[PDB]
Formats: C-alpha cells, sequence, structure tokens
C-alpha cells in the first residue's frame, strides 16, 4: 500500500533523540494547550488536584516532509511517538512518582511537517489553597507545563493564541471556571532559562455536604449553649448539661479535625466558630459553678440575664459575620 | 507445521501502525460490545464503578487474507495483538492512571479477514449518581468506549445489532440490569468527529446494611425524642435526657458523615431525617428549659400534650413519606 | 557445553505463539492443580480472598523432543517461558488489575516432551460468602482456573487424578480445609465452550478477636439492660441510665458497622442481637417514662417485675439460640 | 580499552538460561547471607515485617574465567545481571505481589570465576507472632530464602560459615537482635528437595506509645471502678457514675479494637485486663442497683466494704501479675 | 544533519556497562548536589519525608570527546542515559520499593567530556525524628546519596564546592531551611569503602492545626478540672461532672492516639499534659468521692480550697513550662 511507502521512506534513518533543527542556532516552537474535561477532586488533605484532560502538543518537525502528489494525497498520517522525536514536557508541580498518559500511542503528522500529539491524561497537580473561608471558599489551582531538560535555546514552549477561549464545568462540588493561560519563564543557575506555560482554573466550592456536617451542628450547639443560662442552678442539672455540651463539642471537634487538613496556614471560619462555641461552653460552666458556689446571695437571675444578653448579641454578630462570608 | 507457514507468510512485512485500508478514503468498521460478568462495587465516595467484563472487538483486516485450501483448512488462527494492528479504543471516562487488560495476549483471526479480540478487563468507570434517595435509590451508570486518536474518517465504532439482548445480575447489594447500548458522537474542534459507543447499566440498591446502620437508629432516636415530653420537668432528668439525645444523634451524624460522600449534590433522605430529629431534640430542649424556667404557672402539661401531638402527627407524616420513598 | 547444544537445536525455529499440535484437529491437554501453602486473608469488606500457592501446569509439547543418548543423558532441562509456548490460563474470578506471578522465570522440560511450569503466585480471588452466622461461620471459597482465549477445541484443561489428596492449614483465624477439585465447563455464545477447573477450600472461622470485640460487650449491655428495671423511678436516675445504654449501644453499633461489610446479603446474628438489645433499651425507656409519668398509681413494682420476667425469659431464649449457633 | 576486550571475549556466546556446570551431574553452590540494616516496621494487623537489607549472593560461574596477565591485571570486573546467569532465589514467605530489588544493576565477577551480587532490597516478609504479652512482648520473625525452580540437584543454597557474626539494631520501638542463620530443607512431592536458608531476628518491643495509650487509661479506669463503692446509694449519682465507666471503657475498648489485629490467636493481657475492668463495672453496677433496690435494710455499708476489700485484693493480684509480665 | 554525525561517531561502539577510565587504576569523580524545590510532607506515622527536587549529577566521560570545529560548533549535545554510561547512585535510606525519576530521558554532554544529568525526582527518605516537643518541634532530616555497587576505587562521590549556597522554603507547615552538605564515608566488610554525600534539611513546624486540635482542648479541659472543686458535694452533680471530664479526656486521648505515631521514642509534651489532666481528673474524683463519703465532718470547704490552691499553682507551673517550650 501507499501508506507503508512514505512511512518507510521518511523513517529510514530517523533518530528519536536528535532535536529537529536545520541550523544549530535554531529552536523548535512547541505549542501547548491543556484542556480540562473533568475536575475529579481537590484533596486538600494532601494538597493535590486530580483532574482529567488532554494536553495539545503541536510542533514543527522538518524531517517529516513530503508532497502529497507522490503518494496520491494522504496529507494526514499517524505515527506512534515511540518512533519519532517528542519534546520532554512534563508538569512542573507533579504530585505522583512518574508522569504517564492514558493514551499516548498515536500522533498526527501533516504534509507540512507540523505534528499534533494530544495525549489524554489524568493529572495530579500540586496547587496552593488557603482555607480561610472553609467551606464557602473560592479557589484557584494552577497547572504548570514545561521542559526540564531542553532550555529556551533548544525548545520554545508557546501558548496558542488562535483559541483564546474560556470554558466552565458545572460540578456538584466545584463550579469550575477557567482562566486564560499565560507564559512564565523559570530560570536555572541565572544563565539557562527554562520556559513553561501556566494555566489557572478558578474553583468555587458549592457544597451541601460540609454545610450539613459542620455548619448546622455547630450553630445548633451554639443555640443550646445560649439556651443554657435559663436553667436554674438549684436543681443540679446545669453542670451535667454543660458537660454534655463539652462532650458534644468534643465530638464535633473530632469530626472537624478528621476532615480539616494538617497542611494548614490559617484557621477556617467553621473551626473558629467551633472554638468560640467551645470556649463559650467553658465560660458558661464557670458562671454556673460560681452561681451554685455562692448559692449556699440568691439574686443570681440578673447575672444570668445579662450573660444571656451579652452572649445573644455577640452570637448574632458572629453568625451574621459568617453569613456575610457566605 | 502448516500453522507456522501462513503466520510467516501474512506477517512477512506487516507493520503494526498502518491503518488497514485498501483505499485512502476508507474506514475500518470496529464492532464493539461490552458485556459485564460481575459488577464489583459502586464507590460513591469517589464516584467510581468497579466492574469486571469483556469488551468484544471485531474489525476487518484485509491484509490478513488467505484461502484454507492452500493450508488444508485452518480457518481459525490465533495471533497476539503485539504483532498485528489493533484499534486504540479506550474508556472515555476512565477512573485510573492507565487502561490495562486482564488478558490481552491472543486474538482470533479468520480466513475472511475479520478479527475478534475479546480482552477481559476490570473497568473503573466514572458515572454520575444523584443520592436524593439514599439508600433506597435506583441508579444508572454509563460506560463509554471510543477512540481518542482515530477520528470517524479513520475508524468507525459500531454497535453490533445481531445481538440485541439484555441481561441481569442478582447481586446482594445491586440488582443490576442492563440497557440496550447506543452510539453517541462526540465532536472535536467542531470539525473532527470522534465517535463512540455508550452502554448504560441500571443499578438498584437492595441493601440491608445501610438500613440497619442508618434507618433504624434514626427512627428509634426519633421515637425516644417523641417519648421525651412525658417526663415531668420538676425532677431534673429531662435536660440530661435531651443532652443524651444530642450526643447520640451527634454519634449517628458522625456515622452518616463517615459514610456519606463529600461529592454530594443533594442531601439524602436519611440525612434530612437525621437533621430533622436533631433539630427536634433542639426544640424539645428549648421547651424543657422554658418549662423548668417558669416552673419557679404549673399548668405546663397541656403545653407538653399539644407539643407531643404536633410532633406525633408531623413525625408520622415524615416517616410515611420516607416509607413511600421505599 | 552439551546443555547449549540441544537448547540451540530445538529452539532454532520455535515460535512462541504457535499452538503445539501435529494435526489441526488436535488439542493439548494442560493438567492443572492449584495448591495453597498459606491462606493470607479473607477480606469480606471487599469480598476478596488473598492466598499464596503454586499452580501446577503440565502440558505436552511435541516440538521439544529429543533422545538423551545424543546428549549423554540430560533428561531434565530448564527453559524460561518467554522462549517457549505457554497456555494462557488465568483466574476466572480475579480480583486485581492484572494477573502476575511471584516466580515465572523457569519451566522444566523432559525428554518425552511433557513440560512442567509451577509458577508460585499470590492469588486474590472473588468468592461468595454469606454472613448469616458471623462470626461463628463455616465458609467455602472457590478458585476457578481456565483459559479465556483458547476454547476446548484448542486446549483442554484437565485435573490430575493421580494425586487425589486433601490437605489442611491450621491458622489462628481460619481452620482451612481443602475440597477435591472438579471440572466445570463454561459456554460462550452457546457454541464455543471454555473449560476450566474449580477448586473449593472450606474456611472455618475460629476467632477470639471478634468474640471479645463484639459478643461480650453486646451480652454485657444486655445484662445491664436486664438490670435496669430494678431501679426505682422516683429518684431520677433511670432515664440517664437508659440514655447511657443508648449511647453505649450506639458506640457498639458504630464498632460493628465499621467492621461489618457493606456487601451484605443477610444480617449477622451479632447485628441482630445488638439491634434486639438496642430496641430493648428503647422499650425499657418507654416503660420508665410511663412509670414516672403516672408516678404523680404507686403500685408500679409488679409491672417492672413482669417486665423483668418477660425480658429474662426471652433473653435466655435468644442467648441460648446464639450459643446453639456456636 | 582493555575492559571492553574481556567483556566481549567471555560474553561472545553466553546464554543467560544455561546452568553453569561442566558436568551434567554437578551443582552450583550459591552462598547466601541476608543482612538487615534497618527493621522498618512490624505490621501485626497484616502479619508483615517490612525491613531493609542486602542479601549477599556468591556463586561460582566457571564460564567467566580468565587470567589477569593477558589483560594487565583487572581481577575485578562489573557486569549487569541481565547479561549473565543468576540463580532464581526468592523469599519463601514473600508478602507482596512480586519480588523486586532496590539496586540490581551490577554484579562483581572475579578472575577465579566467583561472582558476588549483593542486591539491596526492601523485604516484606510474613512471620508468625503470638500476642499473648502485648505490648510487653519479645518476638522472633524469620526470613526464608531459597529457590522455587532449581532443586538440590541443580543449585545448592549454602550459608557462609566464614562470617558467623551477630549484630543488633537499637530502634526506639524494637530492640532488634539477630540469630545465627541455619539451613532447613523443604521437600517437593517427597522426591525432589528444595533447599533454603532461614534467618531469625529476635524483636523486642520497648514502647512508650502503647503503654501511654492502653496501659494507663485501663489502670486508671480500674482505679475509678475501685473508688466507686464508697459512693452512698441514696443520692442517685452511683448509677450515672457506673454508666460513665461503661461508656469510657467502651471508648477504650474501641481504641484497643482499632489497634489490636483481627489475625489473633490469644487475647492480649491488656485486652484481658480491659475485659476484667469492664465486667468489674458490670458487677459493681449490679451491686449498686441491688443496694438502691432494697434501700426502700439500711445496713448496706458492710456489703460495700467487703466488696471493696475483694476488688482491692484481686485488683492488686491482677496488677502485680501484669507488672510481673513487664 | 551534523547532529546525527557525531552521535553515530562517538556511539559506534559504546558499551553502557564499561566504567569510563583510561587506566585501570583510575576512578571517575561524580559530582552530586541535591536541591529541594518543595518539601511535600513529613509523615511521622511512618517516619518518611516526601519531597520534590532535582539531584545534579556531573561526571567526566572521556570516551565522549570531540572538537567543535569538525562539527561547526555544537558544544552541547543531548543523549538519553539509556545509551551512555551512568553511575548507579541511589538513596541510602530509600523508603519505597524502587528508585524512579520523574524525568530521566535526557543528559547534557559537553565537548570537554563532562556530562550533566539532572534528573528531577520525588524522594521518599527515612529520617530520624524525636517528638519530645510535639508540635512545637524543630527538626532535621537527612538525605544520603551514594553508590551501593561501585566502591571508592571505582567511582568517587564528590560534593561541589563551587556553589556553597543555602536556601529556604516558607511552607505553611514547615519553615524549611537547608544545611551545607558534607561527605561521610561508609565502610563495607572493613576493607571496601562505599562513599556518599549527606544533606541535612532543618525543618521547623509552624502549625496552627495541631495547636487548635490538641493544645486548646487540653488546656480547656484542664480549666474545667480546675473549676471542678468549687462544686458543693451535697447535690450529686460533682461525680457526673468528673465522669464527663473522664469521657471528654478519653475522647481527646483517642484524638491524640490517632494522630501520635506508634514509632515513638519519648512522650510528647501534649501527651504528657493530657496524661496530667487525666490523672488530675482521677485525683479530683477521689477527693469528691471521699468528701461525699464522710458528708454523712461538714468542714469540707477548706480541703477543697487547699486542693484548688495546689492544683492552681502546679497547673500554672506546668502551663508556663509548656509556654516556655513554645
Ligand atoms: C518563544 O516564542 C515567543 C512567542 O512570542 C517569543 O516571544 C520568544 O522570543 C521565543 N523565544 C525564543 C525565540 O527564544
Ligand atoms: C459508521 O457506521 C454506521 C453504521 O450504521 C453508519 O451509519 C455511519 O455512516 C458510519 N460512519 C462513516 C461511514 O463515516
Ligand atoms: C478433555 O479431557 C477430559 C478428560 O477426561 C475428556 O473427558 C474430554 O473429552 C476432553 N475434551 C476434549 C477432548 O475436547
Ligand atoms: C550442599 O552444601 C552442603 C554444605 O555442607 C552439603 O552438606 C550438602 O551435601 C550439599 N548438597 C548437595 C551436594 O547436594
Ligand atoms: C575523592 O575526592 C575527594 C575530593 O577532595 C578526595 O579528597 C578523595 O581523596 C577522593 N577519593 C579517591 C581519589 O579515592
Amino acid at each position: 500500500a501507499d501508506e507503508k511507502r512514505l512511512l518507510k521512506c521518511i523513517l529510514h534513518d530517523y533518530d528519536t533523540a536528535i532535536r529537529p533543527v536545520q541550523n544549530v542556532s535554531d529552536v523548535v516552537n512547541v505549542a501547548l494547550e491543556v484542556t480540562v474535561v473533568k475536575v475529579i477532586d481537590l484533596d486538600e488533605k494532601e494538597h493535590v488536584l486530580t483532574t482529567n484532560g488532554w494536553i495539545y502538543h503541536e510542533w514543527n518537525d522538518f524531517q517529516l516532509k513530503w508532497n502529497p502528489s507522490d503518494y496520491s494525497g494522504l496529507k494526514k498520517i499517524r505515527i506512534p511517538v515511540d518512533r519519532i522525536w517528542t519534546p520532554d514536557i512534563v508538569l512542573f508541580n507533579n504530585a505522583d512518582e512518574s508522569y504517564r498518559y492514558v493514551v499516548d500511542k498515536l500522533a498526527v503528522v501533516y504534509y507540512t511537517g507540523k505534528v499534533m500529539w494530544v495525549p489524554h491524561a489524568r493529572l495530579r497537580s500540586f496547587c496552593v489553597l488557603d482555607l480561610s473561608r472553609f467551606p464557602f471558599d473560592s479557589q484557584m489551582c494552577t497547572l504548570v507545563f514545561g521542559s526540564w531538560t531542553h532550555d529556551v535555546s533548544s525548545v520554545n514552549v508557546t501558548l496558542r493564541n488562535q483559541s483564546k477561549v474560556q470554558y466552565m464545568i458545572d460540578g456538584k462540588e466545584w463550579q469550575v471556571t477557567s482562566v486564560q493561560p499565560k507564559r512564565y519563564q523559570w530560570t536555572y543557575n541565572s544563565n539557562e532559562n527554562y520556559a513553561g506555560i501556566i494555566t489557572g482554573i478558578k474553583l468555587k466550592r458549592t457544597s451541601i455536604y460540609y454545610q450539613y456536617v459542620f455548619i448546622m451542628p455547630t450553630v445548633l450547639l451554639a443555640f443550646l449553649t445560649l439556651l443554657m443560662p435559663f436553667i436554674p442552678p438549684l436543681g443540679k442539672e446545669r453542670i451535667t448539661y454543660g458537660i454534655g455540651l463539652v462532650l458534644g463539642c468534643t465530638l464535633l471537634l473530632m469530626m472537624l479535625s478528621d476532615r480539616m487538613p494538617t497542611e494548614l496556614g490559617n484557621v477556617p471560619v467553621v473551626a473558629a466558630y467551633l472554638a468560640y462555641v467551645f470556649v463559650m461552653v467553658a465560660i458558661n460552666l464557670l458562671f454556673a459553678i460560681m452561681a451554685i458556689n455562692m448559692s449556699m446571695q440568691q439574686l443570681t437571675r440578673v447575672i444570668d440575664r445579662l450573660l444571656f444578653g451579652s452572649f445573644l448579641v455577640l452570637t448574632v454578630v458572629i453568625t451574621i459575620s459568617m453569613y456575610a462570608h457566605y
């Protein structure tokens, strides 16, 4: 067949390690575009972002050159990348042992020498996230692609400006929206430059899981702690009520500590609210113990009334602040 | 032997990367049928479906052509796929790093050129599931198979209509039933088309695990919360009973939050019932605290009677609604 | 040396994909015997059985044939399986991504053409288990070995009847005993037959872990629930005692739900006993609340006496039934 | 260079599968010595021992033979094992899917034909452990190395008696000391013998983790249970104290069951002590309920005094026995 | 092209296993420098340090030698390491099964024969850590690189003194600072020396996670235990308050035991503080039980006053000591 003829012709002496430049003072312009098809997860316990998508490679191999008229058309031809040269472009913030692709067995080569690859992949990428508004947090995770072997004088990583589009994924957790990728240049020993593309995706947590698990038991334990100082001290049920709030808030703290990551810069607002509720139970237990201590003078109810007034107004302020965060 | 003769004959110049078409404007029709032998698990915590089954490949390789009379019969012959051409057909929603097969070492080739492969595999597939009726939920998970390298003008993925059958698996968790697969066409840059088969399987959770773990302690804590307002307030055991319900419902919430996934769109009905029980304990604690607060006028029992009446009728309505869900 | 001479002689034109039959209407009889050396674990949470053992292959390769007198003896010779033909026999219920062996680098070939392989392996096998008597359960897990590529007309999987022996392993968990393997024939599209061996091993759980973790706290919480109705109602300690049983039985339920698998057909007897204890605490709390409700007529002790009598006789019946299970 | 000359000379016709014997009735003596550099962990939950060390191979390859005077010295030469013959010696109790080495890329070959390998490795080995003295337990785990392909008539596994040394590792968990390795011979079908070395290492748990987590809360809950019968029954705080001990001992039991393995032969002494404390709380709750039951004759304090006396003397006996275990 | 000419010239007879020395009594000086770009995690539960960085190899290959004037410049050339010799330098304390690189597909070779490699990698390294000041602990973890095959007489591992720089990473967990690497020489059978570089990095935990999870509930439970002896004994709420502290401190202990590793040498200060709080609750429960025991002479308040005085002054001493640790 004619498809075997050009394949045996233009791969008769091809070496997969030779950089395809006609002159020694020349580079190859490798065009990249990462496109996410599905954001799988954002594991903040280990600061990784698991995602699925395809990275569009496009370079210009001048050694694979022919005219279609000698082969009766056939502009497109498909070669595995194990027999042609490929640029070593990997993630700059890879979060696993080795970088592997889902499909990497074919690459489209045109008659003009330009080569497309498009290997689909599952990318685990490190991305910095600040949990100062957990779980009502808007995020931004970056994927950095580039060459760690070839410098700028060997290859040139270029974004494609012909498709300056933006896309969105309406996940049930994250309302993922994309940011226009840019090029940022990393140096090496202040002489050699190692270029690379950077692509941000702006995650936005729209969750009903973390609200139901963390927001509503914390505000209801706050409600019970506010209901506590109407209990009269001379029956001996206020102290066991307070220690029940202590145990329930300890269980809620253990929930939160199981879910909140170790890799933490600032305290989340749900954690600060839970700490506020926990120390509020502590202060109310102090007031109950003092009240029953001098109950053995009996004009205690105005102290509990002003304590409920202060805790009511400050709890309304704190809850309104957390609602303004949401 | 004669089996070596045709193998050395029709693989004397075979290239595994050449697409087997006689004309350049021709495609190869690859027939697919996925068949599940056992659905292993549906991990909704990570939205994956682990299953075991074999995917039936069938294409037409015109380069492997011979007559049996020159080889004294032998219509069937078995070649490993590492020496012949195979289509790059993978899952469109694969949920692991790389796509691998359990057995992929043989493929049946006939004298008419048609090639069967049948590689058995363990497929981890992403599938969307809405837990609005957890755990009495009927589901539907899809397996999408297709080529991410060859377009429609190179290969053509075709369902086989000769076997339009349906099957079922009677698992102890899922009553798995199958749906007639169809073909859905995915586009690429609005010019190149990338076809593929889609196969739905309709899962149905028939579980006694999640009922015993979640349904019966929630309804029994509801029963205890309904029994609560018959306790007289002037003994100081109602408040510790209410905080015991608070701690028990917190433990049940921690059970549920351990089992309910983060990847959540809507709240499950067991979660809504547990939240209703938890806020019912909150309202009953408010009423008990108010009652013992003005116990220091003594006609409290009619308020507790009407409160039990309202909680009884609304609890019967909610439990009847959850039973109508089941 | 003479060992290289026959190796270069009878592998001078050997193809590893040719099925070794002299006539086209002939099969090769591959003799199998799986032998377990150690049953590692039975993970019922994922329905897998991890085991270690060697599978004894034995077939008849007529292409490796020589007389010892031309090579001065040397009946035994050892060839890696990468250079000779091997049958593609795998597990029919494999529970991992790919089937791999611990040692697969040598195979013994005799002068009569018969070939032994014996690759040792760690097998993860799916096996159906019914937990209707957890944890006093006698089990049976099956290992099915066969070819998914070669049919009956290509290879023939045969058990060896020369060694019809039975063995046993005295593990600290499982008293593992073996069952005589048999041959069961699986069909494919009702025309092609795909044979295979099946080997059952009869596990028997002899555990002191699950007894100490689950049986004794459940029966002691039953003992405390039986001790509950001797508490007089007019002190207000019966209700907090009952809610303490509620919280303790909730903790025990959370233990059991952590250990009991999701993949569940029937409720275990320890789970049914725990549910019975939990609803017994519910009924006793109902009786205590009713008693203290009409304590505000004072002839309550006969009701508690008959309640203890009914709960005593039915608890003795249930505990005797669970002991008869053991 | 001269280093390439002998490498091309004595590997000009080398086959990596030929067993290096001049006569057919000859074996090769492969000398083994495993040396542990660091014991990583002993996971008793899965009965594995993770360790790091190098296994010293030494055999006599008569096919790699030369005199140094033809190559101007160069007695030592270094060949990768992929081009020379190596014996297939693996662990007899391997605890992973496949046996792999950390470094296996070089092997030292001398001019006398003797070959050293020394591949460093991370070994996961099954070893039997009896937890009858957890966590004050002295242990012994074995590493068994041998060939599962070559029998005694092919290779001969030999310990080296020139280095009959013993070593020790002072870990913060295990005071690891080594035992002089010996040779134990395993049979196969009572005709073929499969030899192998066995090496015991005597672990000794010197832990402050398991003491602080398990020993001190159990003995302090025992202390509280002993303090319980001084509470007078006519205040209704003894029953809630006893149910608080029930809940605390249930939490401690859940700690222990999380840490104690399923793979259990005998109950640990900490588990037996916790069960004794738990049933002691049960007996004390029975005595408190009886006392408050006939409190409605008032000479109860001598019964509580003799109960404290019996529980004191038997608790001192049990604690002295557990201290004598330590 | 000219780039293929020298590649075919100086690799026309290259063997990848020959050590590149002109004389037999010569070594190759391999220059190493590990550089960390991001410290991923320090898992003290398994004593591993996961990090990302590149290790700078530099050796002198005299077999790859040419002048640029015969090839019109081209001093730099890039060869994959699979076709040239590379030194077998691995981690001496590797914490996984096999040592693999992220990128290892290129290596820069100059016209003077010196070869750079720079493979980026994710290193899991064992490092000793003493948790005597958890979580306010300054740490030091070491990465040891060297050859386990080539001795000092074959290769020579050398640090590069031209870049004696120090760097820092401002993580949200660890304020990572680097230490000047040195060379330490390991012996083998007291005759052969096996050199290697060692590089320390000085970690410093600056966390708000472990403080909020462990420090504040322990000090607040200490605060509640200090508030306990103002409760009058003749109401029967002191004992249930003390058992509530017992249950809350048990939950906090279970938090800490879940987070504190088994691999423990000394008790952490948070663990010692929690044990002190737990035994303080025990002593206060003893004093409350004694007080209510002889309440049935009534001058008890001075004993509780001196007990609060002693517990106040010793708690201030302990908390000031833990603050001086911080
Ligand atoms: C790489 O391509 C960009 C595209 O604009 C260009 O600006 C840059 O100079 C190029 N780098 C080179 C030629 O080294
Ligand atoms: C692929 O096969 C289907 C089968 O009906 C056909 O409808 C479709 O036109 C084919 N696609 C081509 C030929 O591009
Ligand atoms: C396979 O071997 C068994 C052994 O008895 C025999 O019964 C069966 O007929 C054989 N199958 C064939 C020859 O297809
Ligand atoms: C293997 O070596 C040991 C070393 O003493 C020897 O006793 C034994 O007989 C040898 N086995 C043979 C030669 O089969
Ligand atoms: C290795 O290099 C160091 C660098 O100073 C040198 O001191 C040492 O002697 C060398 N080792 C040899 C030549 O064996």
